[PDB]
């Protein structure tokens, strides 16, 4: 009996969410989304069975300053609590040092989610003031970007977020959106997710362009034999246009003027 691979992931629309149904759903059947469709394709292409498990601490993954320990999906892979991480997991150098990533299946960049009708046009507009608050998902790649950046504007922004951790860093992208809707707050979030949000909530918009550039990749414990096999599978899916169709399927946001 070939054991099923344990796949860690995280709730994040439209990548992974609880499928609605009139009757209860169990195990893998509970989930749907872009990353779920991606996982399904990987399993058939490589030929493996799996069991989906939501990351226990509900985090993507960041390293602690004192003990140097990681958390989130990154940590679950490091400790071999999961064979693969199939989620909107940003491929970053600091993460590549502890886990491996497949080639990216989607590209993106950090940008700003805010309301319409304001003169704000860039991160610089946010950095020079403190009336409009701003933050990012705690223990995620965006937070880490600002935490280590030496770029003047971003260093200042991290100084702002750091002293206000408990009030501006959020538990999820969903909460970040809620902050934008319930206070004078601008949220630093990935462009792909901003695209999804703004096509569904016409009160919101992206401010400025992409602050950086990265991709999402499937994560595996360092040294895993599946990493290269998954990379090939992703390139195949890309070539035949399936990744494109999958994006269109889940980002279906025929709403909000642009
Ligand atoms: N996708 C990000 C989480 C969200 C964010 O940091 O903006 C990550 O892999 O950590």
């Amino acid at each position: 009996s070939n054991r099923s691979l344990i796949v860690t992931t995280i709730l994040e629309e439209p990548y992974v969410l609880f499928k609605k149904s009139d009757k209860p759903l169990y195990g893998n059947d509970r989930f749907e989304g872009y990353c779920i469709d991606l996982l399904r394709e990987l399993s058939t292409i490589l030929g493996f069975t799996y069991e989906i498990r939501l990351v226990e601490d509900g985090k993507y993954g960041a390293q602690d300053d004192v003990n140097g320990q990681w958390n989130g999906m990154v940590r679950e892979l490091i400790d071999h609590k999961a064979d693969l991480a199939v989620a909107p997991l940003a491929i970053t150098y600091v993460r590549e040092k502890v886990i491996d990533f497949s080639k990216p299946f989607m590209t993106l960049g950090i940008s700003i989610l805010y309301r319409k009708g304001t003169p704000i046009d860039s991160a610089d507009d946010l950095a020079k003031q403190t009336k409009i608050e701003y933050g990012a998902v705690e223990d995620g790649a965006t937070m880490t970007f600002f935490k280590k950046s030496k770029i003047s504007t971003y260093d200042k922004m991290w100084a702002f977020m750091s002293s206000r951790r408990q009030s501006v860093l959020v538990k999820s992208n969903e909460e970040g959106i809620q902050r934008v809707l319930t206070s004078d707050y601008a949220f630093l979030m990935e462009s792909t997710t901003i695209e999804f949000v703004t096509q569904r909530n016409c009160n919101l918009t992206q401010i400025g362009g992409l602050i950086d550039s990265k991709g999402y990749g499937v994560g595996t414990p360092m040294g895993s034999p599946y990493r290269d096999k998954i990379t090939i599978a992703i390139l195949q899916l890309q070539e035949e246009g399936k990744l494109h169709m999958m994006k269109e399927k889940w980002w279906r946001g025929n709403g909000c003027p642009e």
